[PDB]
C-alpha cells in the first residue's frame, strides 16, 4: 500500500516506506526474468531489469546460456546495485542438470568442486543466491550427487548456513521426490511450477510438502505470455479472473503461503498469443502484490 500505482521508482523516503513493508510481513512477489530477453543481451530486447517494480521481493537471473557477455557487465557493475537500492533480492537460476553433470566426480570432494563452480555464479555478482529448478525424477547416482551438491551449497546458502543468503528449490514435481525428501532441511523457499492448473489441486501438491516446510516458505508460480511460447492461459483478461488473480488470493487450509511467482516476468502485460517483444510497466505484478497484500 506505500506501493506505486504506476512504475515510479521512488527516490528518498517514498523509497524507505517501500524499504520498510519489505522488512514487515508479507506475501511475497517472485519473477523469473529471462536473460536473453534483457535489452543488455544481443539486439531487439525491449524490456531492462533496471525496470523491474520497487514492491518486487525477488528477481531471478535465467540464463539459457547464449547470452552476450555484455548482459553479465551490467548485472555485476548496474543491475544488482540499482535493484538492492530497491530492497531486491537477485538469485541466480540454474537447472539440476548442472548438480548431476558426469564431468564432476560423484564424491564428497567432488560435490564440493561442483558447490564451489556454483556458488562463483554467486559470488562474482553480489547474489542473494541460487535457484535449482527441477523437472526430472533421479537414478540412484543422480540422487548421490544432486544430495551431495545441495549439502555442500548448504554451508554458504539457505537456513543450514546463517548467511541470509537463499537456496531455493524450484519444481513442477511434489513432496515425494527423494531429492526433496533429502535436502528439504537445505530450504529457504520452495517454489511450484503450477502453470495452467487447477485451483482445486492446489491443496493436494501443498499437501506434499506441508510436513517438511512451514507455510511461508511455500510460493506457486504462474506463466506470462512467452513470443512463440506454450499458451497455458494464466493471464486472461479480465485479469481478477485470471489464474494468476486467483493463486495470488489462494491460502491452503488453516494456513497462509509464502507467496506467489511468474515465469518470464520480462513479458508483463503482453496479450497471449502477441509474439513481438514489448516494453511493459509492470501492471500485473504491481496488481499482485496489491491482491494478496491490501
Ligand atoms: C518439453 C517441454 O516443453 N517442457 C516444458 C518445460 O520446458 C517448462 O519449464 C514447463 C513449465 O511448466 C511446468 O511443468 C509442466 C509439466 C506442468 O506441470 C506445469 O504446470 C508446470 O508449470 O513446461 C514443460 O511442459
Amino acid at each position: 500500500s506505500v506501493c506505486p500505482s504506476d512504475n515510479t521508482h521512488a527516490t528518498g523516503a517514498a523509497l524507505q516506506k517501500i524499504l520498510d513493508y519489505k522488512k514487515g510481513d508479507h506475501q511475497i512477489m517472485a519473477g523469473y526474468f529471462r536473460s536473453w530477453r534483457d535489452t543488455a543481451s544481443g539486439t531487439g530486447n525491449k524490456v531492462s531489469m533496471l525496470d523491474l517494480p520497487d514492491c518486487l521481493d525477488i528477481a531471478f537471473v535465467f540464463p539459457e546460456g547464449d547470452e552476450t557477455a555484455s548482459f553479465w557487465t551490467t548485472l555485476k557493475d548496474t543491475y544488482v546495485p540499482a535493484l538492492h537500492g530497491r530492497g531486491i533480492k537477485v538469485v541466480r537460476s540454474v537447472g539440476i542438470a548442472q548438480l548431476i553433470n558426469t564431468a564432476w566426480d560423484n564424491t564428497p570432494a567432488g560435490w564440493q568442486g561442483l558447490a564451489d563452480a556454483l556458488m562463483k555464479t554467486v559470488d562474482d555478482y553480489g547474489l542473494d543466491g541460487l535457484d535449482i529448478n527441477v523437472q526430472q525424477s533421479l537414478n540412484a547416482n543422480q540422487l548421490k550427487q544432486a544430495t551431495g551438491v545441495f549439502n555442500a551449497l548448504a554451508k554458504k546458502l539457505g537456513p543450514k548456513s546463517g548467511t541470509g543468503k537463499l537456496l531455493i528449490f524450484d519444481t513442477n514435481m511434489d513432496g515425494t521426490q527423494p531429492l526433496w525428501r533429502n535436502v528439504y532441511p537445505t530450504i529457504s523457499y520452495v517454489l511450484i511450477q503450477s502453470y495452467g492448473r487447477s485451483i482445486s489441486g492446489l491443496q493436494t501438491t501443498y499437501n506434499s510438502f506441508k510436513s517438511y516446510i512451514s507455510s511461508k516458505q511455500y510460493l506457486i508460480g504462474f506463466s506470462f505470455y512467452e513470443e512463440n511460447g506454450t499458451n497455458w492461459g494464466d493471464t486472461t483478461t479480465p485479469m481478477t479472473s485470471s489464474r494468476a488473480w486467483q493463486y495470488a488470493k489462494w491460502q491452503p487450509s488453516g494456513a497462509t503461503k509464502g507467496g506467489i511467482f511468474s515465469y518470464a516476468i520480462d513479458r508483463d502485460g503482453v496479450a497471449i498469443g502477441d509474439n513481438t517483444l514489448k516494453t511493459t510497466d509492470f501492471t500485473w505484478t504491481r496488481q499482485l502484490i496489491g491482491a494478496m497484500n491490501p
